[PDB]
């Protein structure tokens, strides 16, 4: 492509996208810590026993 | 062409139309005005989730 003198190519990012991306990741992380926690407690309720 | 003595060449920019794109130019940069508080006001609903 041609080069634009005088001028300075900006980031791609979008804010919006960024951050709705960010609560649909910490929804997943959440969701994923859950299961973690239910292993936990049925190793806990397997050794009570 | 030709040169005329003792006479003198003025300017070329007419008041009237001059007044006139300055009202247009007003509204128009208003009116990106209004789009960046529109973007503005945007992001502010996503960083208040």
């Amino acid at each position: 492509g041609k080069l634009t003198n005088g001028a300075l190519e900006a980031s791609n990012v979008d804010l919006s996208k960024e951050l709705v991306n960010m609560i649909v990741a910490q929804r997943n992380y959440q969701s994923n810590a859950q299961t973690i926690k239910t292993q936990d407690q049925i190793l806990n309720t397997l050794v009570n026993l």
